[PDB]
């Protein structure tokens, strides 16, 4: 019913040192599902234009099953809004818990110089009309949002073919995964404990990336508050030539909020800064 | 001696939540080895045409070493039959156990409009002639075989470059791996325990897949019997356009038989359906 | 300051059966960082020409963070020398330990028939001049170095797009990773315990490899001495046609020295051979 459904069993390969699902991996999965919904509407390849605020109510563990459902709520001109629901199920108890509810914005790409005009989302249920109207306000918010200490972390990732679509365009989800890895390192470096992602703030993907180009990641704590730490990550891009000349492209800047727990499952308080 | 040998140490990255080798990973490895044997005979790229019945006598664990040997038993016109032997060795005891003995059929692909004629397999030992004759009967069987409850699982995989050969053709082994993941989720969802793969029934790859296209996987228990559960998986393919229009290609349908164990190493009985 | 910095948290996906970082993975990371430094100097794609001796003072564990820093010490004509420093940090204690200090030689590749002339490394500090001079001697040594029992291991790897750069050239680091896997299997097969990499001897990458070609790996113990075992690995390459005809290309031959520990953290002595 307009939904794209992905199901993933959580393996050690998706895990952190604690037997928990890497938040970056989950973000990758989410972006993939959403992108598939978008492309299912568009009929052409789509890329992650932006992401709204994402909060995680639960942290999934190895052995559990993640279910991700994405849907196109509304098409505009070249962009569209995707609603995402993430559920976790324990396979010993049978219990389902909501992990996340979020929105992401995807943009349809032409092959060449094709203009692109998206057909409208067909509406049936009343809730379809409701979400169809809310999509406009949420979009307005998204657009207006573009009104815009030595424990730093630096990292670098080379963009290979499995990190982009078949046209060569880097996945926003991969970037989000790498981002999350680096940020987590920063948080850990502040608390010397075990950080788990509480949320990611809304941000835009400002420019495209391509296979073969370098992504420099710069993470640093921006603020702290009781049990929450905020890490800001910057993603800058260079093709080989740009890499040689030091002139990069600001791909994106995001803010990730973490909690943390020690080597016992008890929560901890971050120092003030 | 016509054999292709692969050796793989089993790491957490190849593991399930139980420290056992993912059956899908093993299937990937098997298909790869077999394909390498086939291409070693053909001199051109080959794809997985079909797979005979595969039974697993053992389940390998993290720390153990898998050895896979493949061989071309007989070439026909464009296809050939590959015999596969899978052994596991424990690296603390030195003990080897047979994991599997199976056959797979591979088809040589031309580059363009080239006709393809395969040279015969050279025969030395008598057992080479024996298997060369048996290959005909086994083939006859393969060809004749094409005479052809709410715990469902749905999943989706985007086919990226590491999932296909350099011409863009999706590996049958990758499809088998994904299949296995989804199916395992279904079985778990029936028993709420820990399923391990007992076997896979013979099936054909009905059509090609290509980088960039979506594979929709649909798993559902078809039957049960004492300690065995049967999960059927369907694999449907869509390029982006087909994805938009809902017209897919039936790539394949397979049937996987599992057992299961609880959080103790004791076997369990599945309910009747 | 001419440095390229990569930071990697160590996950189960990077781990062995013992919760330690795979040496091959570390080698991959090292080669990547170094290559990025090289390309940052050259402005074009670079490949691993050779590697000096690498010794590992520590073995990192899951949960710890690897930091790798690479730098171009000196450019010659088409080649350049890269100095690499590998540090590990425990994220519970905050303690850093040096893992490695090594040198690698990278070669700039033209796109077509372009001649390639590298600009000199700018020198500031005195240590920059010192290393700039030492680079010549170390190079002289590298060039002169090209003056050149049944527990064998054989394995095979198909080179896919994630294993090469965007021009199709296989990464030396991937080859080093595969090498290490196979070698480790050999060592384990000698001691029936848990080998960890002590060092790798300097070796040259004699020829290029390309996406789609097979890498046959042959590992075998060459010698033993008290607590050290030496495993030699050979890497031979075949495109599909070459694969069919049995005429390969000797890509490289390396020698890896291991120690080992039993299922207690106590070191062990290898038998004489
Ligand atoms: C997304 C992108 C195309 C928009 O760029 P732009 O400078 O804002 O140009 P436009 O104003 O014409 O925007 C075009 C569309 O993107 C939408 N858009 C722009 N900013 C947005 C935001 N912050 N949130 C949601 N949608 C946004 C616009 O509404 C417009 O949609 P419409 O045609 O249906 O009206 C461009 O920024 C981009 O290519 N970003 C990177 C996309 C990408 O490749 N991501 C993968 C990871 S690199
Ligand atoms: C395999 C395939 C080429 C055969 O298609 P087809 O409609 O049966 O056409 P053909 O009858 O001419 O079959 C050609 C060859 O495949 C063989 N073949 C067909 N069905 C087979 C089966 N079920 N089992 C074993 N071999 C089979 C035929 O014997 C024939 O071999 P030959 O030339 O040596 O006599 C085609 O079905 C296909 O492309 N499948 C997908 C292959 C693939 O890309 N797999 C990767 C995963 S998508
Ligand atoms: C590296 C390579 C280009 C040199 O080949 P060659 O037969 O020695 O030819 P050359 O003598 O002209 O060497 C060219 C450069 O490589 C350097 N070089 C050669 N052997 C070297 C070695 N053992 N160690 C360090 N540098 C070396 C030379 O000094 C020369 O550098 P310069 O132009 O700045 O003076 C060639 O061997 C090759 O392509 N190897 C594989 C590279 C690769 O693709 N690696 C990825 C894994 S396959």
């Amino acid at each position: 019913m307009g939904e794209v459904v992905m199901s993933q069993a959580i393996q050690p390969a998706h895990a952190t040192a604690r037997g928990e699902l890497s938040a970056g991996q989950l973000l990758k999965w989410i972006d993939t599902t959403a992108c598939l919904a978008a492309e299912k509407h568009a009929g052409v390849s789509c890329v992650t234009a932006s992401v709204d605020d994402i909060q995680f109510e639960e942290t999934a563990r190895v052995g559990q099953v993640i279910t991700i459902k994405a849907k196109v709520t509304r098409a505009f001109s070249t962009s569209m809004e995707i609603s995402i629901k993430v559920m976790v199920q324990d396979m010993l108890t049978g219990i389902e818990k909501l992990v996340s509810v979020a929105f992401s914005t995807f943009v349809a790409k032409p092959v060449g110089k094709e203009k692109i005009h998206l057909k409208p989302v067909t509406l049936l249920t009343e809730q379809d009309h409701v979400e169809h109207n809310l999509a406009a306000e949420r979009r307005k918010v998204r657009l207006q949002h573009e009104d815009t200490r030595g424990t730093s972390v630096q990292s670098i990732e080379l963009v290979l073919p499995p990190h982009a679509n078949h046209h060569g365009n880097t996945f926003g989800g991969q970037i989000m995964a790498w981002m999350e890895t680096v940020a987590t390192i920063s948080a850990s470096r502040l608390c010397w404990a075990h950080p788990f992602l509480k949320s990611v703030d809304m941000f835009k993907f400002r420019g495209p990336s391509t296979v073969g180009d370098r992504l420099v990641f710069t993470a640093i704590v921006n603020n702290t508050f009781q049990t929450c730490v905020e890490v800001g990550v910057r993603v800058e891009a260079f093709d080989c030539q740009e890499w040689a000349e030091g002139r990069g492209r600001h791909i994106n800047s995001a803010f990730l909020i973490y909690n943390a727990a020690d080597d016992k499952e008890n929560l901890i308080t971050f120092p003030r800064i």
